[PDB]
């Protein structure tokens, strides 16, 4: 009803998150539940580097009870929250969720209430949400844990750490983690979106880091669909194609194949990934993929993503 919504890199700043879906007319929460909920944000025993590199509850002899009385109350304000406007499209640029954030539960519930109440959001994928997404599709693998040691050695990520010990102190349950990734926050990614005017023969790109053309031409490959950018509507078919197969690796449990963990070091080194296999790691980092191509002489675009 107004015009897309296109969030910054959150930083898995669950209030900062609340803050915009209010401000943008997606969800209504009273005045004073909005307090409560900040309350909870800022509370001294959820705060890292306060009085010590973790937060005090998870040093804390009683560490369950403390966490066990903020999630209930979390939940129970989650469920005072109220989407009014579902046709307003949400895109996060990505970093909503393994960050330096309080802990990621608070929003992956928020999530789970936009899924619930019909609200339009997708997430571009991002080397801190990829994190989240390897933890989750490897729980088997690493016996029934959520663990990803070698992402986390190359990004802090405060916020899943925080779960992971909330989880380890019995306050929150695998299973429950486990459900949103799988009916809510999977469904929802994408690698690359795209707003499309097709009188005016332009795109917009999105992506959660600088991108070119060669990117998604990589990216089709990496795929195996056909690359097509005779048209902007040419160019949105194509990435609608590149979509709908990282879709399939979502829902078979295989993002996680779609790069190595040496591809990520040497992202996060800010290196080139100029071979054909780490285009998934060039995309998200946002790195050297051949020579970067930004113009089409068939079709204007503009390329939209976070810094960083």
């Amino acid at each position: 009803p107004m015009t897309d919504i296109s969030m910054g890199d959150l930083h898995a700043n669950a209030l900062l998150f609340l803050n915009i879906l209010v401000r943008q007319g997606i969800i209504a929460i009273s005045p004073e539940n909005y307090a409560k909920f900040a309350e909870i944000y800022t509370l001294p025993e959820l705060q890292a580097d306060y009085w010590g590199t973790e937060a005090p509850v998870f040093s804390a002899e009683n560490k369950q009870e403390r966490l066990e009385e903020i999630k209930k109350q979390y939940n129970a304000l989650i469920a005072q929250i109220k989407i009014i406007n579902t046709k307003k499209l949400i895109r996060l640029i990505g970093d909503e969720l393994v960050d330096r954030g309080v802990i990621d539960y608070f929003i992956l519930k928020l999530l789970q209430a936009l899924y619930d109440q019909g609200a339009d959001f997708e997430i571009l994928l991002s080397n801190h949400g990829i994190e989240f997404v390897e933890a989750c599709e490897l729980f088997k693998e690493n016996g029934n844990k959520l663990v990803a040691k070698r992402l986390g050695n190359i990004q802090h990520g405060n916020s899943f750490h925080a779960l992971q010990e909330a989880i380890a102190a019995g306050a929150i349950s695998n299973e429950e983690v486990l459900n949103i990734y799988h009916q809510v926050y999977k469904k929802h990614l994408k690698i690359i979106s795209y707003s499309l005017d097709p009188d005016a023969n332009e795109i917009k790109v999105f992506s959660h880091a600088g991108i070119g053309l060669n990117h998604i031409r990589g990216l089709a490959r990496k795929f195996k669909v056909p690359y097509s950018e005779e048209s902007a509507v040419d160019l949105a078919k194509t990435i609608d194609a590149i979509n709908k197969k990282f879709a399939e690796k979502a829902s078979s449990g295989e993002i996680h194949t779609l790069y190595t963990h040496d591809m990520m070091y040497r992202g996060y080194a800010g290196e080139h990934l100029n071979s054909t296999d780490e285009v998934v790691a060039a995309t998200v980092w946002g790195r050297e993929y051949g020579d970067l191509i930004r113009t089409s002489k068939k079709f204007k675009i503009t390329f939209i993503h976070g810094h960083d």
